[PDB]
């Protein structure tokens, strides 16, 4: 992994691992969503963080994902190398956004694309808030001034409103735990772990005849290590779902999304 | 990735990621249990396999894990480099052992090592069987002939018996289902995730305080897609050792027995 020449983004080679597979011998949605994480931990590193800035460590600001997009052309098969190149940008005080680009690297074309967007939040008290003049002059020296965007198409599925599945699901998975493996290095549960927790409400007979082609995921609240949630979906329509994760006791909303799968 | 010189066994080398690691910001004992199992099927590809020879697809067989033995003694921290070397050896009739040492790429010390045994089974009426002359000769020709011990020891760890669990447990972690995450490519669960399902009814103070020193996992009978399990823990014993069972929450069948020793950071 390295920076690129001008130093305004990262990139990183990986070669796809026998456990990362799904059935068709080629990586799960949740192994991209991992390599997606780490390519961004390790650029965050390369620049001098470690995502916190040096005003955000003394006011206890953290960075939390409020919505992550993705959109697979091909997925890559076991043994196959791929590149992916993240960058960062500033969008005012609303907060950040990372992106990225997949690509085969043997044939060097795009296999993928992905956008993330990040707010504010004091890691205490758990209130959001707007970006500071401080933490936006001290983000923009490693991000590109012009825009640049994985998403640029005017009224792309990464910015669609997302709207709350109404009660009875068509189909449910109820009771879901996170365990250790599922918990990042501070104990939280990892941003990975919702997306498969999405995607278990996903009849088989799905999975075993598509592809999922775009994920597009709300967080709204986070799951606790000895929280229970129940994972529900709706058809809407290539198959699209609506999907809904709640803990299973008082009905809390945690994260909503929509999918869209490809007949194979 | 590349096997070594003579031919006789493989070697690999990885950096630790972010979400491999814990709350010491080192790898997990999953994630290095994921790590064996990759340079495992990387050694098998490397020579001519797919890890199943030519007569045991004749014959519908496949290579089950009958025990998985690890000890830990420095975990990598995230952002370290490991080299694993992987090695097999055919243990007459009863089945076969795939063996591993871990070292710090930088150091070259040993930080750990591992070893685990097979056994054949049908893999349609899922009943074991012996390993026949012809599947012995098949892998003899990629094994060490002379033996290559990563626990050579006259009585250690890896070979000892382990007890059943007796109820009532001390502690226990109810309902643990598998999702597909957990799956491997023929959509059966992954050997790793029962380690998992072991040390989430270790409580979390013991985690806390005490690093994993050593694991051993007896496989029973595999959990299913559609099974739930239930995982008990009783403290036997500086260091503190327990002994563990997972059952299925319903019926109580027996999927996998194990002993963990922990010692004070
Ligand atoms: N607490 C959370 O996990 C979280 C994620 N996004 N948000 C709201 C974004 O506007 C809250
Ligand atoms: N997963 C299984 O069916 C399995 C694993 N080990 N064994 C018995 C080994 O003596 C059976």
């Amino acid at each position: 992994g390295s920076l690129t020449e001008d130093g305004l983004s990262y990139k990183e080679k990986f070669v796809v691992r026998s456990y990362e597979v799904g059935s068709n011998k080629t990586a799960t949605v949740e192994t991209i969503a991992n390599l997606l994480q780490e390519v961004g931990c390790n650029h965050a590193q390369s620049v001098g963080f470690s995502a916190t800035t040096t005003t955000m460590r003394k006011l206890h600001l953290i960075w939390v994902t409020a919505r992550m997009h993705i959109e697979i052309y091909k997925y890559p098969a076991w043994g196959d190398v791929v590149e992916i190149e993240t960058w960062c940008q500033s969008e005012g005080r609303i907060g950040t956004r990372r992106d990225w680009i997949l690509k085969d690297s043997v044939t060097g074309e795009v296999t993928g694309r992905a956008t993330s967007k990040w707010v504010m939040m004091n890691q205490d008290t758990r209130r959001l808030q707007k970006v500071s003049d401080d933490v936006r002059d001290e983000y923009l020296v490693f991000c590109p001034q012009e825009p640049r965007l994985a998403f640029p198409e005017e009224n792309n599925r990464s910015l669609k409103k997302i709207p709350k599945l109404e009660d009875p699901a068509q189909y449910s998975m109820i009771g879901l735990k996170p365990r250790r493996a599922d918990l990042d290095m501070n104990q939280h549960v990892n941003n990975v772990t919702y997306i498969g927790w999405v995607l278990e409400s996903i009849p088989q007979e799905i999975v075993d005849t598509h592809e999922l082609q775009v994920i597009t995921l709300d967080y709204r609240r986070e799951c606790q290590q000895d929280d229970v949630v129940d994972s529900l979906t709706t058809t809407t329509s290539d198959s699209q779902f609506l999907h809904l994760l709640r803990l299973s006791g008082d009905g809390q909303e945690i994260n909503r999304g929509t999918t869209l799968w490809r007949k194979k």
